[PDB]
């Protein structure tokens, strides 16, 4: 189950870590294997909180509703997690995600612990005025015993809560707890652009899974061992799964010339070697119902996880690849869209089919970093590169003319040449600059950045292409060096 | 079975019982009060539970995890009430169950408190002093860091397993770091010691209580009638299950005052004189080697003490000590419950069937937190009892008694009377005033006022010796009243 | 001979007296005891001291910079209690010295306070009465955002150079500025005019104190049999140097009771007469015109009075009066310390050679320090003593009194009323108010300290010799304090 | 001793600056004259606290420790000062070092005000479990009387405390007192770079040193004055001292075309007129005990103090500089590096020969620009340039790809404009935050160094830079004072 997989990689990357952190990493008597009860600290998580508070129905009606909140590590000030509305949530589940989070934020180096919420709720069986109730209420019984504030934990959306309850957790800190605090409105992340969101947090999960499967495509020496190399180009790839990921991805991946070949989905799967258009297929989608029936696309007898493709992306529930399951595939690169797609079992088949997997511990990671450049803005109480677009225009404006001016002064017998008409591209970029595009590029940045770090940690360690391994010893090299000269 | 059913079925049948007399004249529509009475599912859960895992570090510089728990039942009343226990087989489900039963207990006797209690897993015997202080220090920070320990917030209170010592320094830690600016940071703790802010006469607290509930019902006539012996303590017999902390305390008082001791039990074998036994010399041979193992002028009572012929049985010694089993053999009249639960559920039945009273535990005990109480209103005093009222008080005294005799000159005329001398208890009153005679006098009021009012229940709802139904229908009634005025 | 010195050898022989039976007679291992003594390190040298220089504008437009001080001591208990001077005397050592000395003080007493001094180098005399405002007022704006003046952290309280002026501008520039969300914001400070929120009896506190510290020894049986006269007030003549506050306050109540006055001295000619002297007239002949000098009713006596044959001496004028040479000249029995240590180091010792005993100034003049502890409590509490009671009080007393008379009437079979109470009981009920408290509770009080220092000298066999046995007794208990700390 | 000069500089600033902030600062009844009590008001240290604070050792046995620290001005509300460990400190060296680090910090226009720390004890014979208590329990106590605080006083290591304490001074208040302050961790500077320091502080005061150095350089009025050719390459320096000033300055000014003509340390000095490398001898240094003994270089006999030399930069120990070597020194241009290292006695004698001196207090003033950096930094709770490095990769790529296509559409050729030249590609690959603090610490020092060569010629002063360089600071702090009320 997900409860002992995560305990369980993490007992596998601290016993890696161990051997080379007790020589090179210490500055006595040999009394320094006894310092590593650092590791059994950072283990388990550190507080947890159950509750049980009432609310009022519409029909004059009492019910008590019970809800759980876990922070995991504690290095970080500022906590980071979810809240999930959902009737199966267990004290177990958010004790492991929030585990897991504290690692996500480790990889790609964003200054946050870990946090996970969770409400037995069903949410299809209230009215909104309830819900909202519910939220009201939910948000004081956390916020008076320490679990909201802006510099101790901000809560983040989930798939089964909106923006729209957040707006919520918003105006509830604000106004009844931390009404002298200058920045209240910055203690929850995803709410609304009116209410002080961030442009392009939608399409921020697709552009990172995105971004991390082209990190990995242009690098010789790892391609070099799956003997395809070049990089983008005649690649194919098939996504199981049609939620936002999926279809952020696609969109993504196809406008530099990848081909979809086929798409799956609960229903029935879409095959088509000519090609999707990620557009004409979201449309249809939108339309009316799923993607059954479409077309251009000749529906695919039998599962696609096995069909002929370079990349499979399984952005849907847990488990979906198993022993079983494993020697099938034919798909030479596994792009974990997901929160734990593939078995511990499968992995030892992966490896010794010389597959390369990557870890769902690093390409998922770019709703984080919004949310956490969400959370910078709302400190900064100003929108990004407002102060700034017309400056560089001035400057780019200048730099032309002046190049300009020099060739001019050169060759001024016969000549009217104008070296200052930006391309197309270009004066679109200037004509339409907002902060979408500085979160975008800070996204790549990132991930840029840390996946270099995981290549490094990979390639230092003497592993293959098991890369899951090697995000998690990063992570926790991280984190034990944080605690190391703290203390 | 675990106290968590004993409790929560004492509550189901005090709430069925209370449920038909408290919409019938006692709220002012179309009978949606059967669900409005829908506040005694919401006093029934625990609002907050709290999990801990800190590190220490040993004194052979290793490092180790402690976990701990805090619960909260109830927030009608601000200022929490609990204590902390320092045991290996500390649970989530009794700290909850405890801190269920303490808002109850504080209910009964009209003290302004709510109910919690601590568990830490730990075994107290196993550490030296500086890890345990380091112990206490750390869980007192991270207890105070979530909002469990401020004074206006939540308060603790030393259990078996605890003592004075290990909460000067919890009154130390919080007023040397998170409540410096506080000026009530003392009033953080209750049973510290004398010198660091504590209350004279704690330790007889409990056995005062216990004297004062069995005197309140030994003076009732009707009672006496009933059960068929006469009032007072002209002649009566106890015997006692246990010398413990309240079992000893307890034995001198009723002695003190016309009733004679024949047996007295312990872990070992009992010591039986129907003579007598002497209260002081007792402990004094306890404390000289051992147990009361061979202790003269006590031939050896073979058999078990609770079937042995008495009046007054006090099983004080633990839990579970009367099952079905024992109880048909029992030959007392008047059972005092002095320890936290010792008669099983089903007893009960077989005691009212022999129409037998039981005094309950839910009232007989609470002594202690009435001193804990009091020992709050003084550091929130910042003042002894009594030492602004002590010398006018004496002045006052003596001002009316000598009125009496020049009055009494001035009418008779000449001999020199002399009414102004007062009687050796009250020169012994008069020079020997201290605090520990206005606690004793609010003790005893208090444990007057509670007892009427339990008669009165009992007499509203027709039950005959089942008290017990009778305190748990006082408690939520009262508990109940308070949240049906908020809203 | 500074007072940092004194002070200084009186905690060494102090804490060498006491340590040498502390290591095991209380204690709980394996004679670390002996080495756990830094405790008495720690209590010596003061943990904060704190120096200021602020800037005023003058009347004429014209700045100035101004210098000030303050020091804790001790801080095992969180408020801490000391008085702020207006001299261009004050230095370092000197508010260092005074506040170790104020927590022995507080300390032999059972009041729960720190120890703590100031002083700014002003002279009262070359400022104007509005530069003074605006001079405390920004001492006050210095000091608050430091952590000195908040009514849990630090409580000042006047002294001889500072007034209820001061105090009054004190506490309301902190209830207005810093402690504006503060409850107790006016609790901030002692000392504080009746209308501010002060308290009654205020002004006669230390001469209460003083009497009830002479009346509590007198009364001794075992140490006036030892001293050599008849235990009790009665045929007794005592003679008071220095006429202030304290001196007039002492005189009063001690004629009140039946000692007769027959020398009082000053800064001039000293006023001797057998017969006893009337303090109403002395008081009302020094309001009326300067100073005592030249009273129309005794004879201008020439010479020293410390030699003056009498019973007892108040040497409640200045320190340093009495040292080695004048030491075997005087002929009165008991000294009492009024003032802030009138008697040399050196002297004491000719008094315990010839067995004259010396009450200590640490518990002599501690009416000040209850009565302020008294004013900070009301303040906390929000409303005068006895307000609730007293009524309740004369209903319970008249009823009393009514079920006395019926009894005795069922007895005996006409009208014998015992339901009038003596004039002395009806004035003070009348008369109620919440002076009477505050004037119980100092008695009260000194009572109960006064058996409590007794004590610790047959503890370790100290014949006449209370200064040192009041010094033990603050040790030992600040000792205490420290060790049920943790 | 290093008091006395320290009042008298303020001294002399006063006098010099009073006339004419009486006469031509203001557009009333001769009165303003009187106003010149702000002066007066500056002067003496505003707070100053000693603290005396019990610990207990490994063995047991209880000890007490005496700290002090001051607070100089208040007219900025954050307070930067220093911590020091040894037992030499006093109330007079605190106060005359935070009055100093007042108008260091006003001069560079850095928003701070002065203050200074030291506790009086040996760090040689403390185990390391000690040190940690003994600044915990410091941290504490400064903590509960308003002395730590993020937006009250911020510490900073000095050179007897190394980055470990400050980390430990950040834990302790973020766990007991700013527990509930966002800014809690932005009260110390001199974190680890896992704690949040930033990266370039290490090479701080050298690249100041250094960026000092060359803009008076570059200044052509003032070498015509000294009389020798402007510009940089043909120039020589020697060094005192080996600290990291000294081997960061060296490091710098070989790169920019300089030759160190020899070095000085403790022990004997080492020569060699054609140049050292400081890589070479950095390594020796750092491979066995001091320079002695570096080989391609002669052991240098005498005092370097005389050596015939261009620039001269005594970065070592105080009053390195007396009368006594005042005439016998060749060195054109001197560039204090520590703190007052010669005499006042001997500038007139250099002013008598006209022999530039470079200010202490202005050419020292890296190390707190780069500590204002780190402040803001910890405040903005993110890196610096995390968010702006790849658009403008992609804005700098973009114009080059519009020259490129403009000048294919002028000439048609297959023109490739697009490449970038060989510094440029290595900085943009190679970008990180070390960049923009080094271009902010050079920014500030330009900035700095104009001020206070215009403020030179307005008040007619001759090649007198430390009191010209204390009359604007002076200067600076008068305003704040005037304009508040």
């Amino acid at each position: 189950n997900f409860f002992k997989m995560v305990e369980g990689f993490f007992d596998r990357g601290a016993s890696i870590v161990e051997d080379k952190l007790v020589e090179d990493l210490r500055t006595e008597e040999q009394k320094r294997n006894r310092v590593r009860g650092i590791l059994r600290i950072i283990k388990p998580c550190n507080h947890v909180l159950s509750l049980s508070f009432p609310i009022r129905r519409d029909d004059g009606s009492w019910e008590v509703i019970e809800g759980y909140r876990a922070q995991h590590s504690q290095h970080r000030t500022p906590c980071k997690g979810g809240i999930r509305y959902s009737t199966d949530v267990s004290v177990d589940e958010v004790k492991a995600l929030a585990s897991l989070m504290t690692y996500k934020c480790a990889v790609v180096d964003v200054p946050f612990g870990g946090a996970k919420a969770g409400v037995k709720i069903n949410p299809k069986n209230y009215t909104d005025n309830e819900l909202e109730k519910i939220t009201r209420r939910f948000t004081m019984e956390l916020a008076k015993k320490g679990f909201i504030g802006p510099g101790i934990d901000v809560p983040a959306p989930d798939m089964s809560t909106g923006e729209r309850e957040m707006s919520w957790i918003a105006d509830t800190y604000a106004s009844t707890i931390g009404h002298y605090d200058i920045n209240a409105h910055a203690c929850v992340t995803g709410k609304p652009i009116s209410q002080g969101g961030i442009h392009g947090r939608i399409s921020a999960t697709g552009r990172g899974v995105f971004h991390g499967i082209e990190n990995f495509i242009n690098e010789a020496s790892y391609m070099s061992i799956l003997g395809m190399t070049p990089g983008f180009g005649d690649k194919t790839f098939v996504v199981q799964g049609f939620g936002n990921v999926g279809l952020h991805s696609m969109r993504y991946l196809h406008r530099f010339g990848a081909k979809c070949i086929a798409v799956g989905e609960s229903d029935g799967s879409i095959w088509n070697p000519d090609g999707i258009d990620p557009k004409e297929l979201e449309d249809f989608k939108l339309q009316h119902g799923s993607i059954l029936g479409f077309p251009k696309a000749k529906p695919y007898e039998g599962s696609i996880l096995e069909a002929d493709c370079d990349i499979l992306i399984p952005a849907a529930s847990e488990k979906q690849l198993t022993k079983s399951n494993a020697p099938r595939v034919k798909a030479k690169i596994i792009a974990e869209g997901a929160n734990g797609p593939t078995t511990p079992e499968a992995d030892k088949i992966f490896l010794e089919r010389n597959i390369m997997v990557i870890p769902d511990l690093y390409l998922n990671a770019g709703g984080v970093t919004v949310s956490y450049f969400e959370w910078l803005k709302n400190l900064n109480h100003v929108s990004y590169g407002r102060l700034t677009f017309k400056y560089e225009r001035d400057s780019n404006y200048h730099l032309l003319m002046s190049v300009q001016e020099s060739l001019e002064r050169k060759f001024g017998k016969h000549g009217g040449t104008i070296p200052i008409v930006p391309t197309a591209e270009f004066q679109d970029r200037i004509s339409g600059a907002s902060e979408k595009d500085i979160v975008h590029s800070g996204l790549a940045y990132t991930m840029e950045r840390s996946a270099r770090q995981i290549m490094r940690t990979a390639m230092k360690y003497n592993l293959g292409l098991d890369l899951r391994t090697a995000a998690y010893v990063n992570a926790i090299e991280k984190v034990f060096k944080v605690y190391n000269e703290a203390g």
